[PDB]
């Protein structure tokens, strides 16, 4: 018994995000923070998807590196000469937005098991369940992102981890297990998706219309399992293996530096690939999939010294920055997977494409959701006794 | 966001299942209605799934007819002789439930593209009135327009009732209705969205009582509700079964009626993809015997007359509907359910071959879940039309 | 542990063969003339071998196989000796090089001779009260009740007892039906085994024969190749010591009470097996009625080996024989004279059981059905067929 | 003519193996539940599988089969007398319910007792010798390629007959000797005449495809009454008009070999547990291992149980055989300052060669079963040949 809204999506917000843009219709102060670039590229949205296969914001890759240019991010399959270009395909170096505010536009080429001590401890030869633990639907395999607990109701605690690891659609109720599900192997029974989030307007999970698209959504993929009533909860830690303490989640602000997101080093614990370590290249993937639906996705990550960032199977992982200055490393978003039919992104011409993964925001996701994550085993305690 | 049971299914809502089932732990008094013969289906739920491949409650089957004996009808693989069947396999013919109260049980052997005529076509497109038996299609599958329904709260919207997994989709954000096709396919007028849908409904809250023991149990309930848009013209739309005439309101299944009145009635439905099929009501509250550790219900099950199958592929979502005996206005009880995968019969005679079975949903029970009654002329729609 | 010969099937008994061959035609002459007089003519089985034999050379030059019978022109059979000679698709005389158009005419070995005809050949389920009784739905258990092992379905072919050791009763299946290799016990059960569904447990395989050599089977060297064998698939399973036996009928249904078993004399004439009229009932078919149009059919493979396979039936009305599941049926004689209908077979199910032949234009192709000789694999494997229930309990205990 | 036995597996036998255990009642009152004296310790093989064999009803218990052998500890073998369990996933015992989670002692009838141990379980090359090996040299011997009309193996050792005519040949298993749909199955080496180049080597006289526990162990070694051991294997005879001059016994790449050593039962462990073996074969050329069980048990899809008596793994990572490799002769490295002995030869192929994971700084491993030849050299009444001189002695000693 689900509702999707009645009348509200045509006409009232329809024409509504048609007045946004609407209205307002050189050595310019260029653009400081991710909250400009995404409205340049929205307004230029229409000749921006005439030729492309994606969008996204963040800095200009310059013959093979990362700039510290502010630019939009054009995708395309096959990136070509300009002399093999009708002037129609061909795409401008520099785009004016509202208020004169300006970014460059450059273009990348685009396209849609491991064993160690540590993997065998992430699929059952651990004796404590953590971020990294192998996490299991009758289906599927997955990756628990984090210890979070209620704000509202029971209080109850639990764990994060992303949508389509933890649902399907024959079964009407999802159990989820460590490391097996009964059907399979041995396992301990951990509760069931008390609610889950699938899609989310851009109005209400940026703040701004990121496209004219009237029909706009984000993937959010992420559920929340609440610890069952009979499971011990004494056995859970929230130590990230391989990592060590982790800090409170760092929200991304729109109005904050660029180089303070974009190429920053991150890198997560997974099921299926350890321990990798990554750089952010973009933001606010635009959809480019034709079906009159626009999605986005917030966070676009790729592996550092040419080595894949994830395997299949790692979504759910816990994406954490790491430490600069000696301090705890605080996590931004939970991996994202699907559909499994996987895409590389083009950086060198010595090399081949390197595989892309995607990330959801999770300061926005923790948010739509009313949880709070849990950092260290003695507020974890506080939360087991508010139940 | 969605929101399940936090800790309501597990020790707290299955000791009260486990109580009722604590609790209760020939001769005259034998079985008259539905609710009897799902009480002694469930307190022998656990002898009774240890062989068969599945159960439901109904009229005995009798030489492939059906008599006037109240049964619990077991479902097997294949039938045979009694001299072949260790005593531990054999099926007793009489079961007696809680407070005395008894029936018969009868084994029937059970297992799990397109017509033409001038009313298939005209459900495709070719009529000027989109109504019950039009197809309705989202992008990617093709369905069948049940009924004409309003929503009764909130606002006063008028749109159709079609059932689940043609309506709804997973990677969609939104799930667009056409007729007769998708943009992308052929022509096509835009029907509306998909403001709500149901899929799995426990047997507590959809029955009202506990039809077995097994704590995870469920009830196939797929059905989706799909307001007009505004851009519609719901003067094309008619509230006229094509082939049946003008029908009743929602006759709703009674557990406590007696059962000859359900059992054994002839129903008819019109369909995207078989048109006008006549069939026989021939069990109600078949359960699950598909090994997920999930027991799963299926309120009505259909047989066509006469050795013709009763739907195909496509019918998804037709109203079932009961003949009229006395002469009033013929009445729906139910709607077709999805899947139609997996292609599944019943052995009633042994000079004729077997014949395809249909599932269906309890009409009375969803419009409740749901929140949706049924229009049945043209006035009563103009009513709803302005009360928007 | 399995047995094969010792050094016999090369050289010795092998040029056995080619002396017997060897022999005639260092010592074997027609005259000038083929105008052949009409003595000479075949009249048995066992004369049209031997010329289909002799000449095995160029008749199995360009065919897809051969067999004896009787000649078939223009869709009916006659009543003339004949070498039946398969081809894969018959065309004109006038598309044919020389090399491959046959001889109306073959001289055998001491003038016999006979005819050779060509015909163009090649290599879901019923629903009826018989079928279903035949499925576990009667109460007794008969020939053509459905037997299964953990994979195949079957049929029941006849009540056998056998002759030496304990003299124990059991029934006769065909090998294909009762008989896998990853198992190490067959069990055999009615109507379904365990792992599929309800089913009495009626015995294991005690013993069965899969292939054996022209010269044991039939008598006589079939054929030039040193490597010749017969296609006698066929399984005996013994009834299991705490099975009911009076639930054992011998009673055919559909058919009656049959007679003992007529074995086929090589030597006798042709009309007495060829043409015949014979029905069987089937675990899938139930019953059907045919004709027999030929026997010891022959085929060559890329091996280099030579089988061999007896009974050859069609179906009667354009109707289809047999379906697969059908394997084991007894095939029997019907009753001409008022006497008792006499067993002569049992279908046999393979590779190369059931393949089309066209015999009339305006008709399509026509499903064949093959056969194993029943009167000789009851010697191979030394049973008795019982026709009677008093002959039954007689032979039950024994013991 | 098949055959298999007639009431002596059904209740003649199936008492007297239950009969077993039941001279084990064991008293109905326990053993104390503190110390054991460590003379009732596991000594032989033979302990250790009645051990197994008591247990095998909580055996059975969530896991996928069983082994006798040495305890696996953190990826190396020990010498401590353990029983081996397969599982699908080694987990934690934090997960596990207590009717999953394995005692770490086991005693059995008589207060023998031993460890169990826990193992993850699941079910070519080129070089100068590989050529050889493949009819690149002048010469057959062990590890030389031998090819029916289907498949393709490998020679294990160069045998003759004990009884009749005693004729040599050579050894392989049976599942690349032969095939059901041919009534012969003739040998090739390199290739069979439809696809290369090849020499006619000889016919399959014997082969085995199952063999009873009592009858193979001498013991009964599981509680199941349908107990069977995977012992396919054949021999072929060297052909009439073979040249048996090119026939060496010089297993290539390992030298001369000694006479078989027997698996006895009752020796100390540690003589074959652990021990390092090698082979060469036709796909993967001279690979060395190590053995790390015995008597590997498995009940599949019915009540029938089958057994495979050796379990070897490869050393220093690599694999230790391929498919193809089925057939070859598996020796153990040079007893101490003497000539290496063969105890077994490679079964090879459908579920026999599955992986196992040792450590989790590498990925699992392949496994290779193995049959005793010891065992299987008696079943079949055959004597291996060591020496070229001793060879040719038998070669006109045949009758
Ligand atoms: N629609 C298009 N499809 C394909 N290729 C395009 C398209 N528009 C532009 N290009 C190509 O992309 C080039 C622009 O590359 P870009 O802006 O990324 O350069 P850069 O960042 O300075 O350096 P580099 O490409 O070495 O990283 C154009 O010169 C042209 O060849
Ligand atoms: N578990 C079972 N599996 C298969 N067949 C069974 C099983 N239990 C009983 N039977 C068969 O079902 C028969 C009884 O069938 P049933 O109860 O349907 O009889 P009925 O309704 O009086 O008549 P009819 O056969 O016409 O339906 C038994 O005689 C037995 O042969
Ligand atoms: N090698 C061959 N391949 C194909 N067709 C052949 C071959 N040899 C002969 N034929 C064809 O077979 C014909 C002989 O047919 P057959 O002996 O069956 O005649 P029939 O019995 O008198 O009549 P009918 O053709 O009506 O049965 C030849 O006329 C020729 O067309
Ligand atoms: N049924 C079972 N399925 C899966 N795992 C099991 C089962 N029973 C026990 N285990 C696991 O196996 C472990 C025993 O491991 P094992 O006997 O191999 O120990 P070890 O040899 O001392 O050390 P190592 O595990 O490093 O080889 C138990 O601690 C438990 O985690
Ligand atoms: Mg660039
Ligand atoms: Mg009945
Ligand atoms: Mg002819
Ligand atoms: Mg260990």
């Amino acid at each position: 018994y689900f509702l999707w809204p009645t009348s509200n999506l045509q006409h009232c917000a329809a024409e509504g995000r048609a007045n946004y843009f609407g209205n307002l219709q050189p050595k310019g102060q260029q653009a400081n923070s991710l909250l400009d670039l995404m409205t340049i590229r929205a307004f230029h949205s229409k000749i921006l998807r005439r030729f492309s296969l994606g969008t996204a914001v963040g800095f200009r890759i310059r013959k093979g590196d990362l700039t510290d240019i502010p630019a939009i991010l054009v995708f395309v399959a096959r990136k070509v000469h300009k002399k093999w270009l009708n002037p129609a395909q061909c795409l401008p170096a520099i785009l004016e937005g509202p208020g004169g505010v300006w970014c460059d536009v450059d273009v990348v080429e685009f396209s849609y098991q491991m064993f160690s001590e540590l993997v065998d401890k992430l699929c059952g030869s651990d004796e404590c369940i953590g971020s990294g633990s192998q996490v299991a639907s009758h289906e599927t395999f997955g990756t628990l992102g984090a210890i979070v607990k209620r704000r509202t109701g029971n209080k109850q605690v639990g764990f994060l981890t992303n949508r389509h690891v933890a649902v399907d659609l024959d079964y009407p109720n999802q159990k989820m297990f460590h490391p097996l599900p009964p059907n399979l192997g041995p396992g301990v029974y951990l509760g069931a998706v008390e609610r889950a989030t699938s899609f989310i307007t851009d109005d209400v999970w940026y703040g701004i219309y990121a496209g004219t698209n009237p029909e706009t959504f984000v993937r959010a993929d992420g559920a929340f399992i609440p610890f069952a009533d009979d499971f011990d909860i004494s056995t859970v830690t929230t130590v990230v293996r391989g990592v060590g303490d982790i800090g409170d989640v760092k929200v991304i602000d729109l109005q904050c530096p660029l180089n303070s997101l974009i190429g920053r080093q991150v890198c997560k614990v997974g099921r299926s690939s350890g321990h990798t370590t990554g750089t952010v290249m973009a933001y606010a993937l635009e959809y480019n999939d034709e079906k009159g639906i626009c999605f986005f996705t917030d966070i676009l990550v790729v592996g550092e010294n040419r080595q894949t960032f994830d395997l299949e199977g790692d979504s759910g992982s816990l994406i954490i920055l790491t430490s600069q200055d000696g301090e705890k490393p605080r996590p931004i978003g939970i991996i994202w997977g699907g559909t499994a039919n996987r895409g590389r992104l083009k950086l060198t011409s010595d090399h081949g494409p390197e595989n892309w993964t995607s990330g959801v925001d999770l300061g926005r996701l923790l948010d739509r959701l009313e949880l709070d994550i849990i950092i260290t085993n003695e507020s974890l305690q506080d939360a087991v006794q508010q139940q």
